[PDB]
């Protein structure tokens, strides 16, 4: 059954960094929402926004916690840490937002951009080797 | 089951990448950063493309009755969030918030469905 446990450490990947992503689209729509007026609809992409983050960080961190295998912990942790950035960042967006500042915007878009490509990058690595410890139990 | 699971998921994280990168072009424009919201309408451009073809190779080898029908209503709902994201693009080139405002609900709501779309597939992957 460990073989359908690789497919719940990868499931919680793919949907971490999907969600991950969608917070950040929703700040930035969110953004433009609000300098167009629409006051309601911004508070409610912001309030979606502090969701999707904090979904993908509990997927997150039941992810590494049930890594327990050294070849998959390397990466395990290093997705966390650098989720942390990149939480940390859009939250910088979002005050940026409520701020309606467009220096605040820049200031921190640039540190979720960075984030995010490594976040990529470590979802990847992380695919291939779940995929690997998976195929290794049914040969 | 691996290459349709890799489509599957490339595709909906290539998709929300091209719709984070025209709202962020359309802030750069705001902000006067015209060359490098230039650069983010490109590349979600081809993030579309991209994430397109993806879509259409998963559901040309989606053929088992079981998916078929789930695999359809990817495909249509993956096509209202690109006309949506085709609708924040042409919003940013006119640089109207008010028909960014219009297309932005139509993408969230494809795109949650999107997420629940891509966890029932993968369960029938199994
Ligand atoms: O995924 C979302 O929730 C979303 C919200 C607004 C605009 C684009 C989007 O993908």
């Amino acid at each position: 059954t460990e073989l359908d446990q690789t497919a719940h450490q990868s499931d919680r990947l793919n949907n971490a960094l999907l969600m991950a992503i969608r917070s950040s689209a929703n700040v930035s729509s969110g953004f433009i929402e609000q300098l167009g007026g629409h006051d309601e609809s911004a508070g409610k992409r912001m309030a979606l926004s502090v969701e999707l983050n904090n979904k993908s960080q509990a997927l997150v961190d039941e992810f590494v916690e049930n890594a327990r295998e050294p070849a998959l912990r390397g990466l395990a942790t290093e997705l966390q840490a650098t989720f942390a950035e990149y939480a940390k960042a859009v939250a910088g967006q979002r005050e940026a937002t409520r701020q309606r500042s467009l220096e605040q915007y820049f200031k921190v878009n640039s540190d979720a951009g960075n984030a995010m490509g490594r976040l990529q990058t470590l979802r990847q690595q992380l695919v291939t080797t779940l995929s690997e410890r998976g195929q290794q139990i049914m040969l």
